[PDB]
DNA sequence: CGTCCAGTCTAC
DNA sequence: TAGACCTGGACGG
């Protein structure tokens, strides 16, 4: 996911955990290189909310529970293909790496994170990622200000393409979304990323960060649901569109774009 | 059957 | 940085 997937994730655990009661242990897969996750309740409630790239899950024990404790939060990323799914424990999907269990009684449900690749990772502690820049999606103005406040910095040498990328200053921006944003302002991907922010000091580049990923959240659901995905691919102007042009990064991630590859191409 | 394609993280 | 980390779907034979 990108940062409308892991907003969307961290509605979907919002809504489907509201009214449900978990108790007992944290399952881990027995692949999963991840941690165990310590931590085992009588009764408690899950909420999660996302910043960026991250989702961060908050373990909380009801007034009364056993062993006394305080909430845990869990911080995850979500790499290729994370994602949350409420299941009933008897149908656990495949890949479900990490899975919280609702309390005797009621609806014997899982609440699972489902990572295909395994590329996902969560951290004990709730604390984001030190160094990821504001969420381009909840703290805009923070964002907006984080980027041209600091346009010396060396990662605005690199390729805008790239530099869209850099999770210090586009904390939620990846691939699809970099093709997006461009190719709404026709910018091409290797024009220098300084060059083309200078100007900033009209929807302009900054405001498509934010406002191209809240299009995303607005279609809502993406497995949170098959036309769902239907309506992201019509929406999507560039990235794996038949006539587009598309080029690997010096990291080796293809961008898409239409005509001027830009000055800084491999 | 095979090949090729789809975001960190960390060792050097 | 260059390579590591994984599965599964879309292909072509």
């Amino acid at each position: 996911g990108q940062g409308p997937e892991l907003h969307l994730a961290s509605q979907f655990v919002n809504e489907a955990c509201r009214a449900l009661v978990f108790g007992g242990c944290v399952e881990k897969s027995s692949v999963s290189r991840n941690p165990e996750v310590p931590f085992e309740s009588s009764a408690y409630r899950i909420s999660a909310s996302a910043r960026g790239k991250e989702l961060r899950l908050i373990l909380s024990p009801l007034p009364g529970a056993q062993p006394q404790q305080e909430p845990l939060a869990l911080v995850f990323r979500f790499g290729m293909s994370g994602s949350f799914q409420l299941v009933p424990r008897e149908e656990l999907p495949r890949h479900a790496h990490l899975r919280f269990y609702t309390a005797p009684p009621g609806p014997r449900l899982a609440l699972c994170f489902v990572d295909i690749r395994r590329f996902g990772r969560w951290d004990l502690g709730g604390k984001w990622q030190p160094g990821r820049g504001p969420c381009v999606l909840q703290e805009y103005q923070q964002f907006r200000e984080n980027v041209l406040r600091n346009l010396a910095d060396k990662a605005f040498d690199r390729p805008i393409c790239e530099a869209l990328l850099d999770q210090r200053f586009f904390n939620g921006i990846g691939n699809y979304l970099r093709a997006e944003i461009l190719y709404r302002l026709k910018i091409p991907p290797f024009e220098k990323a300084r060059s083309v922010l200078e100007a900033l000091q009209n929807p302009d580049l900054l405001e498509l960060c934010h406002s191209v990923p809240k299009e995303v959240v607005q279609l809502g659901g993406k497995g949170y649901g098959e036309e769902d995905f239907a309506a992201f691919r019509a929406w999507l102007r560039c990235y794996g569109m038949p006539g587009m042009s598309s080029l690997q990064d010096r990291h080796g991630r293809t961008i898409w774009f239409q005509g001027d590859p830009g000055p800084l191409a491999p």
